[PDB]
């Protein structure tokens, strides 16, 4: 039973291991978590927006994912294109509204 | 009392003992908060996003409760279960936006 | 020239006196904040929505 504290450019978040790393498709259940990873700080840097990726840990946190309704989508595509996420499994709702 | 350090999939919170438990009934009054203490990191996790945790501390601050216009409402309901908050509470005007 | 870190029920803010003093007439201004002040851990508590 250990969690790990990560921080992506500025606030940081806990995450279990097996909560972050059930996805292996995704290049955050791989091991390039690592690359970004510093043992010297005993912390996972992303250096990326920190709104989004809140979205993508409660996406991990219960499967699915929502879309932030003022963070655009030329702000969205970006970070969802970068972390590699799958577009097809953002929320239902949220799923029309994004696409809309 | 003490400001309990305990932060909710990310940053952290401190509020008094005595207004946490002006609602026993609810998950965070009653031994469940003792089930999520941490005594080697003296904090409570929740494994549960911030942002709504505000709201769940606002009503714990009050007897009254806001609902944001803009996050879905999915994961608002999903954090009422998980947290034990009956649905019927959260405001009035705000009560009824959730409602349309 | 110093500044102080006063939180507010979780995230912290930092503030100058001469900022934060410049209004006598709210309670912000007044010396009502030495009551929310706790000296035990350096930090000026308000306990409100972040």
């Amino acid at each position: 039973d250990a969690l790990i504290v990560l921080n992506v450019s500025g606030t940081r978040f806990q995450t279990w291991q097996d909560t972050l790393e059930r996805y292996p498709d995704t290049l955050l259940g791989s091991s390039e978590r690592d690359f970004f990873y510093h043992p010297e700080t005993q912390q996972y840097f992303f250096d990326r927006d920190p709104d989004i990726f809140r979205h993508i840990l409660n996406f991990y946190r219960t499967g699915k994912l929502h879309y932030p309704r003022h963070e655009c989508i030329s702000a969205y595509d970006e970070e969802l294109a970068f972390f590699g996420l799958i577009p097809e499994i953002i929320g239902d709702c949220c799923y029309e509204e994004y696409k809309d």
